[PDB]
């Protein structure tokens, strides 16, 4: 019989619910468990992909092919569990799929409705996403407070009545704030989101005090008689210097220990290990390097997560610093490249819109012709092409579908305008044919991966052989070798161009071959 | 500028939000003004057409050809306006356009929330819904304090900020109920329903307080202050004895009064002849018939308003009481058509499922042997015509495909079925998978020369509003016609049976389409007018 | 007719209601208008008198004799008024009259509720506090959602429903957190704060937002957006260097230009000269003094609030930067007056119960010998007296009744002890029980021509506010005259001792009253400033 742990937010947003709660789940892992996490977006839209980063971040991409919040991105990086389009929804998504069922008349004349209706839809995902696992841990988006998320909140109090306090707890998020005209934190907004959950019938069990200065035993001793709430259920998780060692500070308050009461489970006790390996790594460098990197959005918030989580990880894999300079790529069209010397390397991440690609083609065409280790993600693959055409091709005017359309040259199109018209979709999880003796078989040691992808626009095969004639490399294709999927430069240090987003894939307790071995070239370079 | 009165309930459900609203559309008319009304239902439901009587009664056809809420009809039968999809809707239409939207990327990748977007849409709605009328009155479904109405709520809110006091009120409907322990009536949960409207930043502006006993000076002093609203603003609506009356209460009350002097309108003082004689008319009555109706769930909630209306139209236009005796059409299977005796007239309407037909089949029998007025609707027709085939024709196991598709006489079926077939049984079957196939919404109709419908219609051709999708076998019907079953009309073009009448029988019409939705207490029905005069001639005489 | 702004607080406590409210108050009497201000406490504490400085700071004492919250000092502060019971009250007492009254039968018989006795109680108080003025500034203790300022809120809503926009605001304070996680600042708090105000009946017409990091206009836009204010109704009120300059800074914002408008008075355009040259000399000093305050709790929240403004004040009056010492007496008796070291002056003012009084004693011992500028305040004119008789007259064992009534020679207690007595220890102890010994409010003090003091204030009959109940013995006041202990002051009838001084000191005073009371920024304190230029004389050249 599977048990349920809530997790929600309040006073504001951006507590960090997802970073709780996966710190959570890597507790209970390292206890044995067979953990599950689950997210609920309180906005009605379908999926988060036509979702734009300014609103909630990245659009992560999950193994099965779908593009969730980008808490799930937390998730597989603090559990070893693959995360599915179960485990991610949004209130539009169940609204559709009433309307759609009640349209086919499922309902039999019925006053279709938020309660029972809509609530029972939502039960029966969350319990579908939870699955086998022991324990799932489902997030709430949003706060309290907002109607957006009140069903979402009326569904897991159903399922607390419903399945009792044995296989259900609510641990609430809340800010405590540091006022500095009165040099204490004030428990007034969490008491006041305490009483906003007690008006819709949701007690919560464990409450995680959000704040920038210390919290205090008294703070905690009131918060605790203020809300009903025995004392030991307090966690007060301050601002720390890193994410990882998050999971240490809830074990030394023992909220395992009252989840594991709570429950009444019965497995070993929590081994830390391996995540204070992570952070003796993440706060004690011995190198340092300064990678570039160029985009549309960089110091956007979390629009880039997966990425700079994942260069994180390549850096703690080889206990190097990685400090990163953000430079935008309008930065460089209207300045000249001479914004990049300096630096050790250059990454070229997916882009976000159609702003400011010629920069980016200025970019690799600097990091390829000074020997700068240099690897593209999605859309640097494209740019490393298009430049490679011109600058040795000599084709000036060669370019993209995506971009203006005078040029004589598409060395990256769609597939319908070769050999409107809708669109490829190129989305999730496919299989790779690498290339031996490439720099990628070297990474990877072996011809036989699966990673995901996010793009539409592949590399038109009517110009291949030119550029492979040309020394380009063809380092890797689809599964069936149909596409370009990954190339390299002959006489370059270190130069790989990948179709796919590998970030998604890395974890902090295993880095990643491809940012590892980028890593490794940037300390080569000068490191 | 379009000017805007906002209709809410409170405490509980049923207390008459509609009828209300559409009383007050009746008063504005009267003053000469040109008003709309809309009904917002809040459940999730695209149409009520899949909706099942038992929820929330009838469902209305408009003649543009949309299922909408039962309280247009009240609207039609108060201001002399017609209505349209435009002004019925609900959450579930908002929810499901709005997804659209947003698949279709017209959001841009913003995240759709409640706030702002559903308001937005919901104000859209509510705006072309208004049209050019200078009043539209926009009712809201449900009580206030349930979490289904809040989107309309907050977007009738957002009108109010918008576009200020004087175009926008709110006319709140409250129940007081009288305790039979204390022997007085309590405002406690009118307040408790202020407050909760307070609590979403909506202050009313008019409160319709509802009871079954009259409400004193007092409590409406005490209602007015305990939520800061003026005296003449708390208007006592009680259970009258007709609704045809409300107009006039509210009337005495200066509603209308109310709404000039916020909405600094410039027109005619109240002119309420027209609902004078209306009452005067139905609460007065001379002459006196009792009519059978057997169905399929009579006395249920609202289930049959407009025809149960048509009926009063057609009573009140002839000064006679029509009571109506309702009769299941099982409990006739199960004890025979002696139930129908000391009846004047017959009545078979549209029937909501498909359980005991066989019942009407006897009753339209019993009806046309004994020389018993009868009209019917839809299933009325149909049920009509089959049992003609079986008792005149000698086809015994005759049917219509909706309950028999095994019939070797299929003389009602739906037009795929037997659009080209060979002749007798040659059903297709398969559902007949076709949606379109239900015809809905104004349609025209040519009546025969010299029949009964062209007697009472006066018109050669006419328009009536239809909500069916099984039609009358084609490759049939020659046989009816030459056995004596009139034809009496026609599609508009004269493919479909439309109309049918009995060839010996003092007043026999069968109707497809669905007359009590044009049927209009200030105009009646020339159809069920005819029907009543012709239980008027049987009435005394037989 | 009176025009009312109400102050309410959100989110959180100890936003600066009554620093924004005096600001605004300071702003409007630069255009000329009589400005007064109220505070409505939302405890049943009757007065703030016997509450610990733990909960809510220091408790101010009124020239009429009364014990209010501190905010009050601020009124007197930022205006050139003068503040009375009538302007600070509290749920309790409000409780407490109208239970009497009900006692009294003056209700008659009548169910007495919160709505409207309570009500009608604080809203005639308000009335009471407002006068004469042309604008009342009633600021709301506690912070909005809270149970115990629900009536005040009612009662601020009931007067706004009943004279009009055209004399009621309401402006909301609130803050905006800067989350560091995400480096922005968030609105949601706020918004939920409007939304429980909603809840109420309320509708902010000004919002005040707090914050340690600036308020972009993106946020104002936001913010204005989702509560329906208009865009210059968004004031950002910043973590400041200085209060003073808070009237400049919502001067920049209009927001007495808001007031004007929305009250539709006419005055003159605000001249802030006075605070401009208040900042100006506040924040570029020239010189620099140390000076040493010993307490009971020094650093505690706005437990000294009063006295720590008028070393500010006098700071600022001669352009010096007052650097202070806070010292606790406990740590000078547990380490001797070797943490006194480097000081220019001396400071021992009343304290805050019974706990380490040998501490101050030797603060004073050790400013008296050093010639290090010394001024005491209640407690410290009576440790005075005592160290001096200790210390000069031999008399080892003295001390004040307060701490030690088995004391030989009590120079220090209560009038009843020592009013009729023999001589030496004839204490009557039983603990004196009179009440009224508490010597509260204004006073008039004679002061002896040609003392520190009379150089200070430079008149011959000054009035000043007394809290203190311990007096000096006059039974042994002759021996402490001829010993040297100059006399500079006594009460208005010349009955008791006021101030005292050293004989051989640059200077050394010691006062009953307490001075920090009536001192202001833009008029500073004789007394203060006479101390201040004290140390400054000591700085330097010793």
């Amino acid at each position: 019989m599977t048990r349920y742990i809530f997790v929600t937010g309040g006073v504001v947003s951006s507590l960090g619910k997802g970073i709780a709660s996966a710190s959570l789940a890597a507790i209970l892992e390292a206890r044995g468990l067979k953990i599950t996490m689950l997210k609920l977006d309180p906005y009605i839209n379908v999926d988060p992909g036509t979702m734009s980063p300014f609103q909630h971040g990245e659009v992560f991409v999950t193994q099965d092919g779908a593009e969730t919040d980008l808490d799930l991105g937390h998730y597989e990086r603090f559990v070893r569990t693959t995360m599915t389009q179960n485990n991610n929804f949004t209130t539009g998504r169940v609204y559709m799929d009433v309307l759609r069922k009640e349209r086919r008349g499922d309902y039999l004349g019925a006053t279709v409705q938020v309660i029972p209706h809509i609530t029972d839809e939502i039960k029966r995902r969350i319990i579908k996403g939870a699955g086998d696992a022991d324990v799932a841990l489902v997030e709430i988006g949003g706060t309290v407070g907002d109607i957006e998320s009140q069903p979402f909140l009326e569904a897991i109090r159903q399922l607390r009545v419903e399945i009792g306090a044995k296989r259900a707890m609510l641990m609430h998020l809340t800010l405590v704030p540091y006022i500095a005209t009165a040099g204490e934190t004030k428990t007034k907004p969490t008491q006041h989101s305490v009483k906003e959950l007690r008006s819709i019938g949701l007690q919560p069990d464990v409450l995680v005090c959000r704040s920038d200065h210390p919290i205090d035993v008294s703070s905690r001793r009131k918060i605790a008689l203020f809300t009903n709430v025995e004392e030991r259920a307090v966690i007060a998780l301050e601002d720390v210097d890193t994410i990882y060692r998050i999971p240490s500070v809830l074990h030394a308050q023992g909220l395992d220990d009252i989840v594991v009461e709570r429950f009444g489970l019965e497995c070993g006790q929590a081994d830390l290990s391996e995540w204070d390996r992570v952070v003796d790594a993440k706060l004690n460098p011995e190198r340092e390097v300064t990678i570039a990197m160029v985009g549309k959005y960089m110091e956007l918030l979390d629009a880039y997560k997966s990425l700079i989580e994942a260069m994180t990880h390549a850096g703690i894999q080889s206990r190097t610093k990685v400090n990163l300079r953000y430079i935008d790529s309008e930065d460089i069209e209207q300045q000249g490249t001479s914004l990049l010397e300096g630096v050790d390397a250059i990454l070229v991440p997916g882009g976000f819109g159609l702003r400011g690609v010629e920069g980016k083609i200025s970019t690799v065409q600097y990091a390829r012709e000074n020997k700068i280790p240099y690897l593209g993600i999605c859309l640097g693959m494209q740019v490393a092409v298009i430049e490679y055409a011109r600058n040795v091709l000599g084709w000036s005017d060669a370019n993209s579908t995506e971009f203006d359309k005078s040029s004589g040259h598409p060395v990256v199109g769609l597939i319908t305008e070769w050999q409107d018209l809708g669109g490829t979709m190129r989305l999730g999880a496919q299989e790779c044919q690498l290339q031996t003796g490439t720099l990628v078989h070297d990474c990877y040691a072996k011809d036989v991966i699966v990673e995901r992808h996010r793009h539409r626009y592949e590399v038109n095969n009517n110009l291949l052989p030119q550029l492979e004639q040309a020394g380009l490399k063809i380092s890797g294709r689809s599964g069936d070798g149909a596409l370009v999927e990954v190339v390299e430069a002959p006489e370059h240090p270190w130069f790989v161009a990948c179709q796919f987003h590998p970030e998604f894939t890395s974890t902090p307790r295993d880095g990643h071959p491809l940012f590892s071995g980028f890593v490794n070239a940037a300390l080569k370079y000068s490191g």
